[PDB]
């Protein structure tokens, strides 16, 4: 009746971690993404593969599901991941050695801020709403058109062992005070983690001539591959935050986007901006 092609040409790694790996694949003439786990991150397959069982996403702003593939081997499972691929690669890398101009600059936060709030937000017929928790500059893809999407929805939690990355966990969460029976707690962590996305792009946003080189939040108070306690002691006891350069100040785009990150950041969970009030305020910018 059918020939089912499922073989996948692996062509080159793009990423090795403690994770597992990606690598660029293709399927019948078509580029695709292959994550292959690692066995100390299983669960995070088995999290996705369940949500994209329940939900198919399908938005500009999430990396696309093509697949996930369990292969019974000798003596061991093997987990793939398959999305699109983005040959960009990540927003992470892309700020290492680009700098933006307002148009990209703001393109690439309005494109997060539309991803997130797709997360967020419950559909009624529909989706239910999801929190993503371990948003970061590498979890985000830059696409060709220059919008980006978000990846990784191994720690996702749905309503109707993994923990985040530690640089980037809200203060609720170094502080174990989050409220972990509440959905909206986990929206709030989210919005946390995208202000301190938004102070790495904004850096790399050209004014009068000046940008900042790229930097990790908080690389001037923490060491690389910060402890628990390092992020608890910036984020909690001292309730720093990041520096806003005063040569953001000259520009209107800049200044609006101080005020946004500053909104993602408030101590206090529940004062801080939502995904749909951090879009509309950027379609208002320039
Ligand atoms: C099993 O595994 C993999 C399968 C595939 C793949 C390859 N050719 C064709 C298919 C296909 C899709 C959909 C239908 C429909 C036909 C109409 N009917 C009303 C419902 C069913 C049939 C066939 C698939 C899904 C790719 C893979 O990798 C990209 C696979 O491995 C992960
Ligand atoms: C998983 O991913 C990819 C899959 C395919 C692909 C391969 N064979 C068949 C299909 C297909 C045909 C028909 C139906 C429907 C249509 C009508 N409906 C009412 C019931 C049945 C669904 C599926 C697909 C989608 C191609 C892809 O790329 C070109 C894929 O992406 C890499
Ligand atoms: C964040 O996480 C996931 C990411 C991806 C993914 C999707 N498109 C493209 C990539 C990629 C391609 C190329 C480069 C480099 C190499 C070539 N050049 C020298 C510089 C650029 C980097 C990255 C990735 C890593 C897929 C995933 O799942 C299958 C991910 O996990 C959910």
């Amino acid at each position: 009746q059918r020939t089912v092609a499922r073989d996948i040409t692996l062509l080159e790694c793009v990423g090795k971690g403690r994770y597992g790996e990606v690598w660029r694949g293709s399927w019948q003439g078509e580029n695709v993404a292959v994550k292959i786990f690692s066995s100390r991150d299983e669960k995070s397959w088995f999290r996705e593969t369940e949500l994209y069982n329940t939900v198919m996403l399908r938005h500009e702003n999430i990396l696309g599901f093509i697949a996930s593939d369990m292969t019974s081997r000798h003596s061991s499972t093997q987990l793939w991941l398959i999305t699109h691929y983005h040959e960009m690669g990540s927003l992470y890398d892309y700020l290492q050695l680009t700098t933006l101009d307002t148009v990209s600059c703001l393109r690439i936060v309005l494109s997060i801020a539309s991803g997130l709030a797709h997360l967020h937000i419950e559909i009624f017929g529909g989706k239910p709403a999801i929190a993503h928790r371990d948003l970061k500059s590498k979890n985000i893809l830059v696409k060709k058109n220059g919008q980006c999407c978000i990846a990784d929805l191994g720690l996702a939690v749905m309503h109707s062992p993994r923990v985040g990355t530690k640089r980037y966990m809200a203060p609720e969460v170094l502080d174990e005070t989050i409220q972990v029976d509440c959905f909206d707690s986990y929206k709030r962590v989210d919005i946390w983690a995208f202000g301190l996305v938004l102070w790495e792009v904004a850096r790399r946003m050209v004014s009068n001539g000046i940008v900042e080189d790229y930097k990790p939040p908080f690389y001037d108070v923490v060491p690389n591959d910060p402890s628990f306690e390092d992020m608890r002691k910036v984020v909690c006891v001292d309730q720093q935050r990041p520096n806003i350069p005063n040569r953001w100040f000259s520009d209107p785009t800049l200044t609006s986007l101080a005020k946004l990150m500053k909104e993602c950041w408030y101590q206090n969970p529940s004062a801080r901006l939502t995904a749909l009030r951090i879009k509309k305020t950027l379609t208002k910018i320039d």
